[PDB]
């Protein structure tokens, strides 16, 4: 059948491979060629290096992506720096798809802010490395605020890091850890996030 990934490339002596998605490459070297079948096997391989590449050019790219690109690079980056035992092909790679899945979707709901985003009175948007900062701002509300939320390639699922900066109102760390707790680790945390802040903080 098919994965998450467009491509899966080996070399010659089968004991380095690459998998593509898209922009992404995930390069996993086993100690030793590898014989039999990888995906069904159950066998125990050993693998001794896992890399992340990119295709992306800085420079002609959406701050988003570049933010997608540096998650999964310092997700990878991360994890290879464990050195008693190692995780498996199959195992490794189910993960990584999933990371990959949801930090591209996370990039999309980037793009809806970057757009849509003064009508929850989302006046900034600034990426910084792994550092989103958001500007949330209006006079008739009598609310102006910028929080700071630290994502990671496990986004979604994991609770966000976060810091305030208050200008104008009332607006406290507690009331912002309390929103970012309310909303589901899931799918569209961010933008559930934004509409809560909204809602709670700038309806009322
Ligand atoms: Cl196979």
């Amino acid at each position: 059948s098919l994965s998450e990934w467009d491509v899966v490339e080996w070399s010659d002596d089968q004991a380095v491979f690459t998998f593509v998605y898209d922009t992404i490459q995930l390069t996993i070297t086993f100690e030793e060629s590898v014989v039999g079948f990888p995906f069904l096997d159950k066998r125990y391989r050993k693998i001794v290096d896992v890399n992340f590449q990119s295709l992306l050019d800085e420079d002609q790219a959406p701050p988003s992506s570049l933010l997608v690109h540096k998650l999964i690079f310092q997700y990878v980056e991360e994890k290879e720096s464990w050195k008693t035992t190692q995780h498996q092909l199959p195992k490794m790679l189910e993960e990584f798809s999933l990371v990959v899945h949801h930090c591209r979707l996370l990039g999309e709901e980037i793009e809806y802010l970057k757009r849509w985003g003064p009508n929850y009175n989302l006046m900034n948007i600034d990426i910084n490395n792994n550092e989103l900062r958001l500007l949330f701002s209006s006079s008739a509300a009598f609310a102006k605020f910028e929080i700071t939320l630290f994502l990671s390639a496990y986004y979604p699922s994991v609770p966000l890091p976060s810091t305030i900066q208050n200008h104008v109102g009332n607006t406290s760390q507690d009331d912002i850890a309390t929103i970012l707790s309310k909303v589901p680790l899931e799918n569209n945390y961010l933008k559930n996030v934004v509409k809560q802040i909204y809602q709670d903080l700038f309806q009322d």
